[PDB]
Order: C-alpha cells, then sequence, then structure tokens
C-alpha cells in the first residue's frame, strides 16, 4: 500500500505506529530501547531494535524504500537532528520529525524536515481553550471570523426543536449535526429534536455562536 | 472574571497560560523552576514560584479562590499526584491534570482528577491520520461512522462546479465551505467554482468521503 | 493452606514472613534487593527477586493466585503506590499495604488498598501506654 | 508526679510524647527541627528546640532531673548513639531507645541502653499474627 | 580595511582575534563571558557581552556588515549551530565554524558554514607528521 | 623500525595514530574507553583497553620498550599529569603530551615532558593567519 | 612471637603492617578490598580478603587467637565501630583503633576499645610546632618545663666546641649527642666538635633551651 | 611576629591552626567550607573563605605578604597541587604541603613544595612500634643504631636503685630521667630510687637497651 516507518516508539510516536497499524498499512516501529520494540511487536509489521543515528543500521532496516519516515524523538535532540540529517541525506520522500523546542524546530527546518510537528504545544493551546471555556468540546476555524463548533448540550436544550431554535435568523448560523447516544443525524430537519447531553453542531460567526450559547443555552 | 491556576510552565502548561492570558482571563502562572516564572511573567497576571507539593506554600498562593487549577506536570508523577491530592483536600471545583502513562491516568482518577489529559498520545493519533492520509488538513468525527473533513484541493478538482461534483447524490456527502486564497465561502451554493490547492469542508460518512477522494480527486 | 505474598522484605516485612512461615503457611518473600531475597531464602517458601511495579514480572511471579498479598515498602511511597495499583487491577482479594505518611494513606485509600498499616506510629502509641503504667 | 524526656518527635516519639500527655504526665518534648517543635507544642508541657548530641543544650534542658529520657532517633544513628551516651554520663536511670538496625541495636546495647525497641519488626510479628487470624 | 568577527573567545578564536589584531584588521570580539571579554579588551578593536544565539543582540552589535564572522564555539554545539544559523539568515558572506565532532561538523555543513575547521584533528596529523620526522 | 606509543585516542592523539599508522610505523593505541579502542583497531598495530595511569597496567603494556610515548589526553589534567610522571619514572626516552591549559603545561613542564603541545591554541594562530591573507 | 592483627591496609594501617612485618612479628593483614591484600602480601605473614564486619569471615580468619588486633579503618566510622565491637565480644586482649573525630573516638571509648590514635591530628601539633619554630627538628617532653630537644645546627656553631658552648652552667642545659654524616657519639667529652647541618641534641629547661637557641646559634 | 598560612582546615591543618594560635602566632585559617570557617574562627587570627585554586581569590588573600603558607589538602590531590603551583609562582618563601601518596609527593616535589609532610604514614610506624613493644612509652632515634627511649617501669624495677640497675657499665647505656608520680628528676645520682609504674629515660644503642629491657624489667 504504502510505506511508513516510525522511529522512537514513545507516547506520539507509539500512537502514531498503533493507529496507522489499526488502518491496516505498512508500519516499520524502530526503537533503540528493547523493551519498547517488545512492546509494539503486535501492533507493527516489522518491529525492529536499531541505532536511528548509526548510518550502517539505517540501511540495514533498508529505509530509503520507504516513502514516509517519522522521526518521533523529541527529548534527545542531537538524536533527532542526525537521524533527521541521515534520512535526509538518504533521499527520503517525506520527513516528518517531532520537535522539542523553538530553536530544535530551526535547526529541524535547516536541514531539511519536512514537516515539524509539536504535540504538546498545540494540544496545549487546544486544553486551554476547553479551560477557559467549560463548554465547547471540539471545533474548527474556517477563518479569523467564521468557525464550525461542536458543543455540549445543556438542560437549556433538552427537547427542543431545531425550529425553536432558530438559529439561522435569529443568531445567523446554522446547526449541521445532532449525536444522541452514539446515534448520528446529519443536517436535520426542523421537526428534529435536540436531547440534552448530546452533541450539537452548529456553524457560523465566532461571536454569533457566543450569542447562543449566551441566551440559548 | 474567572480565575484560573496553572501548575508547571511547561509547552503544555505554558501554552495554556499564555493563551489563557491572551483571552484576557486572570490566569495564575506557577513553577518551582525561577526561569520558567520569569519566562512567563509577560504572559500572565500573577507569576509565582512555588513548590506545588509544599503545602503551606500553596496556601501562601491562596489557591483555594481559585476555580479552575490545572496541574501541567508530566513528566514527574510523584509531583503531579501529590500536587494534585492536595488541590483535592483543599476541595477545589475544577482540577484539570496532565497525565503521562495509563497508570498514572489511573492514580489521577482514583484521587479524583476532574479531567485528564494526554496531549502528546492525541496528537499522535492525528498525526498518525496525516501521515497516512496525506489528503486530510483537518477534521472533526461526529461519531465512529460519521465526520466532518477539510481537504486540500488536487488538479482533479480545479475549476470544478458544486453541480458539477454532485456529493449529496453520488456519495451522501454535503460540501459546507470553501476557502479560496484565504476568502471564505459558507454553505455555498451549486454554481460556485473550486480552484485547485483550496481548502474543502466535506460533511458525510467516512467511507463515503474516502470514496468521493478515491474516483473524484 | 492459604496463600500469602509479602512484598517487600524490610524489618517489617521481612517479620512478616518470618513470623507466618513459622507458622506454616505458604509465603512467597518478594524483594527487588537480591540480598534481602537471599537472608529471608530460610525463612520462606518461595524467595524471588523481583520488580513488583514491572507487570510482567508480577504475572512471571503468578501473584493472581494469592488470597492475601503484602505490601511492606513504606519508604519508596511512588513503588509502594504503583504495586498496589498493580494488584488490584489484578483483582488480588486482599491487598494490605504499608504507609509512611497520611497522605500515602491517602493515596493508599483511594486506589483500594483493603489494609493500611502505619507500624512505627501505633508502636509509639504502645509504648506511651507502658510509661505511663509501668505495670 | 513522674517526669519524661521525649528527645525525637517522628511518629514513634510524638505518638509517644502525644499519649503520654493525654494520660497527663510531665512530658518535655525535645527536637532539632523547630516545625516538630511546633507541632507538639499542644501535646507536651514543655517543648524544646535543642540539639540533643550537644553536652551543653542538655544541661540547658535539665535533662538530669528527669526519671525516663526516650531517644525517639531511628533513622541518624550517630545522633542516636551520642545522645544515649550523653545521658549514660550523665547518670540518666532509664533511658529508652529507638533503633533502627541490628548493630545499631549492638552499639546502643554496649553503652548501656536500658531497653531498646524496634517498632517495625516488632509491629511486623503483630501484623503477621493478624494476617494469620482475621479475628 | 577588511572587518573580522570572533565569536566565541576560547584559546582558538581568541587566538584567532589576538593575531587577527596584531596584523591590524578591525576584529569584534564576542563574547558571553564577561570576564572573557575583559581579557581579550586590549587585543581587539571593540570587545563586547553578547549572547550570540539572541538574535536582537546580533542586530545589536551590527553582525550584518562585516564580511567575515568566526565562529569558535567547539564545546556548546547547540550554541554553534545556533549561532551559525542565525549569521546564514543574516545573509553574512563568509562563515567560518569551528567544529567539534563528524556530526557537528554535518549539520553544520548542512546549515551552510563556508568553512568548518577541526583543530584537534588536523594539528594531530601536524604534530605527527613532526613525530615521524624529528626535522 | 621505530616504536610510538598513543595514549587517549582522542581526534587529536587518534589522527597522531591513524596518520603514523599510515606512514606504516609501530603505534600502540591505548586507551581507557573500549570503543575508542575498537574505532581504531583497523589504523593501528596493537590496539588496547588500558588505565595508562595505573602502573601494573602499564607494565602490562610493556611500554618501557617505546622509544615515543604521546599522552594525548587533554581534558583530564589529572589523568594526564599522572600518566606522564609514571611514564617519566619508568624512563621512557621522548614523552610528549597534550596540555590543556598554561598551569596543566606548567606541571607537565615541571615533572620532565620532552614535548608538550597545545593544538587548538596553535590552530588559532593559524587560522588567523589564513583571514589576514586570503592567498 | 607475638600474634597481630591489621584489619584496614590504609597509609596508617599499611605502615603498620609493613614495618610490624620488617620486626619479624606474625601479621595477618586483613582488608575487604582485594587490591590492598595484593599489594601488603609481600609485607605479612598472611594477607586476607576479609569483611571484618562480618562475624562468620572473622571467624574463619580465626581473630580470636591474637593478642592484637588493630583497626586500622579511620574514615569508615559504622565499620570501624562494628569492628571494634565484634572483636570486643570475642574477648580479643588488646583491641587499638584508628580514629576520625572526637565523636568516634567516644564510641570506641564507650564499646571498650584499649588504644584510641588519632595520628593526623597528633602529626598535625608536630608539623605546627616545626611550623611556627624553623630550627627544631624533634623533641620530647618529660614534664611542663623541662624537655630534651634534637636541633639543626648553624652556621654559630660549626667548628665549636663542647667547652666551648658552656651550656650545662651559662645556660644550665646539657648536651647528650651529636650525629655527624651518620656516625654518631653518645654523651661526649668536652673535646668534641660539633660540624654545622649536624644533629644535636640538648637537655633541660624549655626557656633556657631557647636561650641557648637565641644567643648561641 | 611571623605570618602563617594554613589552607585547609581538617584534622591536621586544625591541629596545626590551632596550635599556632595557642602559641601566639598570626595565624590565617583559609577554607572552601563554611562550616570550616566557622569552627576555627575562635583558634585563628583571620579565617577566610576562599577557594585555594582560585588565584584571584589567592590575591584577595593577600598571600604573598605571608612567610609561611601550609596546604593541609591531603584528600583531594588536584586541589594541593593547583593550590601548591598557584603559591610557588606567587614567590611563597616556605610552602609545606600534606601529602596522600608517594606520587603526590612527586608531584609536588616537582611543582616545587619546600617540605612534604605524610603524617598518616610516620605516625603509622611509630604507633607500630608500640604495638610491637607494648613496653616503649616513647622514643627518639638519634641514628640508625642509637636512640634515647622512654620506658614504662615493671614490677621487676621497683624499689631498684640506679647503682643497683648497672646499666653504663653492663649494658653501655645511661638513663637520663626518672619521673615518679609527675614530680621529675633530670640526670638522677646513682642512690635514686626507680618505683615500678613509673617514667625511665634511657638512651644507648637499640640492641642493647633492648637486651636490658629483657633481662632487667
Ligand atoms: N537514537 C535513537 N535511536 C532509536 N530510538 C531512539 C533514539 N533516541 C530515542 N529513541 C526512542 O524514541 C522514543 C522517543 O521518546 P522520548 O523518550 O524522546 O520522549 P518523547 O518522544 O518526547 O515522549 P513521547 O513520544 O512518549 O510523548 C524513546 O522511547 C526512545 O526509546
Ligand atoms: N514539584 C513541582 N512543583 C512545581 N513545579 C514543577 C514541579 N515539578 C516540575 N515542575 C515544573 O512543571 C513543568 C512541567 O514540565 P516537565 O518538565 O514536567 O515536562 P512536561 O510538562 O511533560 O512537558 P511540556 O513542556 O510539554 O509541558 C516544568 O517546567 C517544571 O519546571
Ligand atoms: N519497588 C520495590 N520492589 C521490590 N522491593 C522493594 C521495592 N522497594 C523497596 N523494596 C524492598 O522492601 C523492603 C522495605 O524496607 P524499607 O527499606 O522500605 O524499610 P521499611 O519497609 O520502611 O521498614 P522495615 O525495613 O522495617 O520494613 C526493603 O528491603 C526493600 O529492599
Ligand atoms: N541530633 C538530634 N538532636 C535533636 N533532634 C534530632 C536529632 N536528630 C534527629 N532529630 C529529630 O528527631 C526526630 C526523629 O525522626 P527521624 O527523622 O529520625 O525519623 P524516625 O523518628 O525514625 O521516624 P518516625 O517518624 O517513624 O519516628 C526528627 O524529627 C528529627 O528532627
Ligand atoms: N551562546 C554563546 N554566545 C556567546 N558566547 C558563547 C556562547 N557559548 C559559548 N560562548 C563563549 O565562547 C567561548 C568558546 O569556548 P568554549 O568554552 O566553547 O571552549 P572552546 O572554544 O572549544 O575551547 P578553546 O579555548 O580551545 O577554543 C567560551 O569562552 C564561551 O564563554
Ligand atoms: N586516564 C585515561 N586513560 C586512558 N585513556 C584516557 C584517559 N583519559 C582520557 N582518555 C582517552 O583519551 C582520549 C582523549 O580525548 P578527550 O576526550 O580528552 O578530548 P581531547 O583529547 O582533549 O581532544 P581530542 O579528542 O581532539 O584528542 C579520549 O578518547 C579518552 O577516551
Ligand atoms: N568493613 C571493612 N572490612 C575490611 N576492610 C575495610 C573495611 N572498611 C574499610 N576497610 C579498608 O581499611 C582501609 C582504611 O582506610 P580508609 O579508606 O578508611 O582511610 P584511612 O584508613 O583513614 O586512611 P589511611 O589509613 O590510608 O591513612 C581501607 O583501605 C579499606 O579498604
Ligand atoms: N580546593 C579547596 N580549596 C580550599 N579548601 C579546600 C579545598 N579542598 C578541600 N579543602 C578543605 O581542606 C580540608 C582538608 O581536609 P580533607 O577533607 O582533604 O581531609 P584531610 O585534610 O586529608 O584529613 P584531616 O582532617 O586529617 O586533615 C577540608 O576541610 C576541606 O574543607
Amino acid at each position: 500500500n504504502k510505506q511508513f516507518a516510525v522511529i522512537g516508539l514513545g507516547r506520539f510516536g507509539g500512537s502514531i505506529c498503533k493507529e496507522l497499524h489499526r488502518m491496516g498499512h505498512e508500519v516499520l516501529a524502530v526503537d533503540i530501547n528493547e523493551e519498547k520494540v517488545n512492546a509494539y511487536a503486535s501492533y507493527a509489521t516489522h518491529a525492529v531494535i536499531a541505532n536511528a543515528t548509526e548510518e550502517n543500521e539505517l540501511l540495514s532496516l533498508g529505509i530509503r524504500n520507504f516513502e514516509y519516515v517519522i522521526v518521533a524523538i523529541g527529548a534527545n535532540i542531537q538524536a533527532s537532528t542526525l537521524t533527521t540529517l541521515l534520512l535526509k541525506e538518504l533521499d527520503i520522500p517525506n520527513i516528518w520529525v517531532k520537535a522539542q523546542n523553538y530553536y530544535h524546530h530551526k535547526v529541524l527546518e535547516k536541514i531539511g524536515a519536512d514537516r515539524i510537528i509539536h504535540p504538546q504545544k498545540d494540544m496545549g493551546v487546544k486544553i486551554a481553550q476547553s479551560l477557559s471555556d467549560e463548554n465547547v468540546l471540539n471545533y474548527i476555524d474556517l477563518s479569523d471570523e467564521y468557525s464550525i463548533v461542536e458543543l455540549l448540550a445543556t438542560r437549556k436544550l433538552d427537547s427542543k426543536s431545531i425550529i425553536d431554535l432558530n438559529v439561522r435568523a435569529k443568531y445567523g448560523c446554522t446547526i449541521l449535526a445532532i449525536k444522541h447516544h452514539g446515534d448520528i443525524c446529519l443536517s436535520p430537519a426542523p421537526e428534529d429534536i435536540i436531547r440534552e447531553q448530546d452533541c450539537l453542531v452548529i456553524m457560523g460567526h465566532k461571536k454569533d455562536i457566543k450569542r447562543f450559547e449566551n441566551e440559548g443555552m
């Protein structure tokens, strides 16, 4: 199918490998720690003990073969950098590397990493958003002003109809989906009911959605 | 407004504090490392050097007053645990704690943490998804089967109309938004054009969207 | 007869193991320190070197079989806690744990220890009783 | 009534002092750690900050007057030994000392401790008894 | 004449600065260690305390003006790399960097160092030559 | 031909050993770090793991036989000094030692090193010469 | 002859063992460090690796047999104390122990050490004496006021006769010995010559000897 | 008077400083350990916290002024050596240094130490001598063969006269002093009595004195 190499079986890397394997892709799980290799042996096609900074070992893995190589080492800067460098000289098409700090990001950038990821930082932003605002479950920003938001229904919204909550006119926003007890209703008709604790998917302007949150729920 | 305490100014915690401060909330940034306190001094209301495991220091902070306290210590299990326990005994309403592994999650759960977060793991799942599928830019899962997906337009979609790409009947999915050169089109009419490299927002069943990705783009 | 597991062969744990062995019960003496295992080899049925916080080692001991498991680690809070949690998830009937301080007691309590003991403290109470009353 | 000196306000020593105080005996609570003195101030007749290994401080306490002196220092062997020694040379009638291990027990024995206690070991025996017999 | 910037006043860098100064070139001696700046104050045109990894400080030095910049930091790999990088993005014509090991050489190479020097290795070759031939 | 001993397989020492071996001289490569010995195994006649400060090991190497011994340890002053002293007492004809700073140079001088080298410093002089004069 | 056990082959203990062996006495050199046993193997009757704090090893040495046992462990207080204790319970006649500090001295005293020695302290006193007074080579105090002193002859005393330096009347002191180029003259007659740099042995009152040092040499 | 610097307030150095101070000399007590400085504050003219290996601190002490500087650091070879070298370059007249082993002695020698002392070794020799021979209390060697010895009187010597014990003819040795109950008799006449447990001071050849010990006492 497509070949993936996950170097460094941390929480982040390990999650990558496990999830990728669940999708049924060819995933090579590489780690210097034997116990890590033993741990993710069930969740990969091939799990190998290797020092990714050692070139001959990298050739012994046959890493040149892979379309995507992921350096999920984000604590040991030298290891990460060196590995990424090795992969670059070996003409790997896509090199995605986990970064620790802004400067590690810089060195990864300059030695030609294709994509650099900061997991804890970004998730930090997200959880912070959820922190200042206990309401929102999830969201995606379409632009600086417009956004699609996933909301947890409160005791203002139980047994209320879509026509009752006229968001399309009163607030200029549109409801896209309702999730009730795992069951899912896409682009629901105005007769449909929202029960409390259900997932509600609204779409519109940020300030408008906030308005609806305030007076509506 | 509402009072927030961020204990542990790492990447995750630090991001929390910085972002929260950008929203204009009262954020107390607490850390045992002096340099961390000095670093986030600009991005908080009050930045204090404190050992969060030391109770008298915790009273010196006056943490009982705060609605939300965040333990963003995820490397030092003992520190995190001890701190969370301290906060619980001090009757803090909402305690959100960063966890490292499944068992640290367990002990946090058992000592009554209100919300436990695994940043690297979750972000790992996400980036893994982006890894197996170079196309998807972003997404949100409405349920186990249904999802809203943001897609990067290829040359197969250039100069194509919404009515030309009949997703609502042929694939059972619905287009929600088109982002062209930063400009944004919400719930676009069938006459609208999609140019390549633009952001496309489709909504529907996972496999159906996959199907559309396959034959359409 | 009845199966007992004593994890942590200190003075306290070691005393438990030695005494129980004197009563003729099946006692598994577990310790990470090799010299401890060697020391109480005579005073147990089976004495094993194991890291009780490592799950696979805990399965290698076959601890699920035991009716009573005693965590006599009272200096290393993290070890004690982690181990107790491991035993709880492994559905051990009776988990008795040695505690150091009030908060270690709290975390043991919350992760569902069946009995928590403070040996030195209680002994303080006892010796005080003996002091007030020489009889 | 009878005068007791408790040197070292740990869990064990602290328990001794607190309990003896509940039974209404004259108990002098001595500790080098100020916060310990502050903690047991409510549970003693006189609570003093003192380095029990320093002789002049021991004379400043007026320890020669006391019938019973209890050395509840069981982590710091040197401190325990030295203190016990000071008390012995000062002709104290009854010196009861908390011991850590068999050899600290030995040195306490040889410098003439009147009663040596091993809290964790003995309590180990007890809790083991409680284990074999849930009643 | 020609402008030289020597970042890192070690033995190697310091020698560069001192000697260049003896030949009468405009040499800016930069160091984070104040005492190093004080030491080579006599042997430079301008000696400045600066963190060469901090960009705003690098602009405060006005390093863009210089034809040659020498990174004589060879113990602190991160500092060396970061500084060299800063200089590269600032379009410096000639960047000569002291390297520690083969891989630091590699990263310097990839971030586009113009000349990389290994003092101990090369000098090793030389002294070896002097050994085989005493003349 | 002529026998050379290179103690300390760094970049500098390693360079000496490698180059000398390329010239086809009998070179004994000695290092306390096993991986170093393994690294320069191809570039020497005999590569041995040895603690050069330990005299009996130095006799086990049979270092008295060698005309030239090179101490290429320039980070660990104590090791360098102690080794040089050992070699001097063992009546080695030519002892060339890598030095770190002026005082290490002084102590090497006083314990009678035959030649003291400062590689990085001198290299500083050289690169400065090359900078002033691009030709 | 007489049997000696030297436990702990340090500089002090090692010197004891070596010197004792030079006198031709039966010396058992005991140490836990193998290399120490190997080092003093030539300078003892029997050199054994043993943990002197372990009782069964002490019986394996047969230490009960020895008239004198010397604990020359002065860094490791616990080891020293414990060993001394072991020897005491085993009814060793003479136990001489090296001490580190005043309190280690105390515990050794109370567990019944027969002789306690402080080498560095005493030698410290001596070298200090030599420090304030560059003249005196050696001495022995007969009492608070009276002493026998060994002096290094200066350029005041060369080619001077004993009758010339009338110490017995002018200073009340008496010359006992003259050491010239290793050759030795005991209780010398008044005709004898003292050459410079020779050893001179005077006897008398301290202040008087000082007087002679001042005006005489 | 004369100025002394004692660097390193150990047992040896500390004893030096204390004793020197008792003699009423100007003694500068230098140590890197603050508590050591605090301890010997009473027993010196000036007690200073200083790193003796740091040159600028050594100039801050003004050590160039002192006639005698003593390096009593004998555990930390590097510190001792570096310090001694510093003092030498600073043209100090007399540098006396405590040594640990033969090679530390060698390096001190080569960097031009004026006097090198081995306290534990020498005291070891002495105590060893007292060990093989329970009789000798003290002694001084005049040469390889001749010596002055202080002896503890046994019951064989009780109530015996100097003329009764004819050492001057029978053994070729001469009695110099008798110490009875603290009272002291210098160069005693032949009528004088020696009572047991008294101090006896004999002078002569080593083996001759040994002979007298054997048959006499
Ligand atoms: N040079 C190397 N070669 C191969 N594997 C390595 C190398 N260096 C580190 N690893 C492995 O990569 C993994 C990276 O995790 P690390 O300990 O760096 O923390 P992290 O990746 O930031 O945390 P996590 O990924 O668990 O959130 C480690 O488990 C480690 O065993
Ligand atoms: N006992 C403690 N009391 C107060 N602060 C602490 C304590 N222990 C750690 N911290 C601080 O909390 C922060 C937590 O970051 P840590 O070094 O644990 O990595 P992390 O938080 O897992 O990673 P990230 O930087 O992504 O958050 C650190 O900056 C540390 O200084
Ligand atoms: N993680 C662990 N796994 C296995 N054994 C352990 C672990 N931690 C400690 N132990 C062992 O448990 C024993 C407990 O003794 P410890 O040193 O904790 O003193 P204590 O238990 O507080 O007091 P006592 O010695 O009277 O029991 C020790 O001998 C130690 O070797
Ligand atoms: N030399 C000393 N002089 C006076 N007090 C001391 C001295 N050394 C220790 N202490 C005090 O005596 C107390 C003895 O407790 P320690 O820390 O020795 O543990 P412990 O007593 O064995 O534990 P527990 O709390 O179970 O009794 C301590 O609180 C300490 O402050
Ligand atoms: N980030 C930095 N910014 C500015 N100056 C630095 C930085 N890092 C190190 N320096 C300075 O540069 C100098 C480089 O010397 P360093 O300590 O790295 O040893 P070196 O240069 O390899 O040794 P040598 O003296 O042989 O050159 C040091 O004096 C240090 O103070
Ligand atoms: N006491 C010792 N005995 C034997 N080998 C040693 C000893 N000390 C250091 N070495 C070895 O000598 C080599 C010297 O390299 P070091 O790490 O000292 O850098 P350097 O010599 O200053 O610079 P370079 O690496 O360029 O020679 C090291 O590889 C080290 O393993
Ligand atoms: N428990 C023990 N059993 C046997 N030998 C021991 C024991 N502990 C220490 N030793 C040995 O006794 C010797 C005592 O020397 P230590 O290291 O204590 O310094 P020291 O005796 O004060 O110094 P020195 O005697 O060299 O002047 C050491 O060489 C050590 O190997
Ligand atoms: N670099 C240094 N600069 C200044 N003082 C030092 C330095 N290193 C050690 N000292 C001090 O010198 C003293 C030397 O004693 P050390 O601990 O070396 O044992 P020692 O002198 O061999 O034993 P003793 O107590 O018998 O003299 C110590 O008290 C220490 O604090």
